[PDB]
């Protein structure tokens, strides 16, 4: 069968490291979710906007619909995705035969001194407040685990390959 | 003005890593180009089968289009791009103001021990050849700098963003 993976955790959490690392040791085909979102709804969180449920829909729906059109032709995914509410993970799953979460997170102070040692940012600081009220945790009968980004990035992809145990004919040679 | 940096060069390569390190210090937008391919061509590349120009048209168009999109919004934006002819380029420039391109590469034999040291592979080592010859140096013309893969990361990225000279203002905080 496919997999597709989800991380998800606020900007700055270091997701695309970890999505990153485990595509490299998997084959899974790994693709940034905010470039599915409108030119207009990045530019309205750049401002510091938070985006509403109904500005996310259409967004969702597009990661499950292309989730759900790689599975169908044989390929298994991993996508970085920001904070995600238990019913946006619900339609995710509207789309492949299965989705596995990595939840990275850790302590709001962590994670502001992480963006405090980067120049630039995609986007402002004074989001983080909002997305760690939208990001809701795992619930029982979700597929997930939590990675703590105060470990380092070596550790959580080892932690993150081991729970996910993708199958190694999932990979090409 | 918004900024539009494309990262090309073959799978293992090491543009993600690069493309990501950019990203970080000038708040760039950044996507992984194959996501854009419809799920057929991705399978059709993981059997070992090498893409046409005609395959390849209208993945370029729409990667075209979705900087032109983010441009218009203000949006800046860095891709990773597996190997590119000039044409291929030509049809990005047809989108957003400018593109400026980093071009990641080295000895074939770098780039075959460079992928051994992985477990998954998302496309076959066989594809390696072919898309040596798919990637056409930069012309004069071009806006662009070459990345030698054999050098450390870290120093490579620096070399980006000293000869990007993304202007601060482009980023959030």
């Amino acid at each position: 069968p496919t997999r597709h993976v989800v991380v998800m955790g606020v900007s700055g959490s270091g997701k695309t490291t970890i999505a990153h690392g485990v595509a490299d040791e998997t084959g899974l085909e790994f693709a940034e979710a905010d470039a599915f979102h409108s030119p207009e709804n990045i530019a309205t969180m750049q401002r510091g906007i938070p985006l509403t449920d109904e500005d996310r829909w259409p967004w969702l729906r597009s990661l499950a619909e292309w989730m759900d059109a790689r599975a169908d032709a044989g390929v298994s995914t991993i996508i970085t995705c920001s904070a995600l509410k238990r019913t946006y993970r619900d339609v995710l799953r509207e789309g492949p035969p299965s989705v596995d979460f990595l939840h990275l997170d850790g302590p709001a102070e962590v994670i502001k001194g992480r963006m405090s040692k980067r120049e630039g940012h995609f986007m402002p600081a004074s989001l983080l407040q909002s997305q760690l009220a939208t990001l809701e945790a795992l619930e029982p009968d979700e597929s997930g685990i939590v990675l703590d980004l105060r470990q380092p990035p070596e550790q959580l992809i080892e932690r993150a390959l081991t729970w996910l145990d993708i199958a190694p004919a999932v990979a090409t040679h």
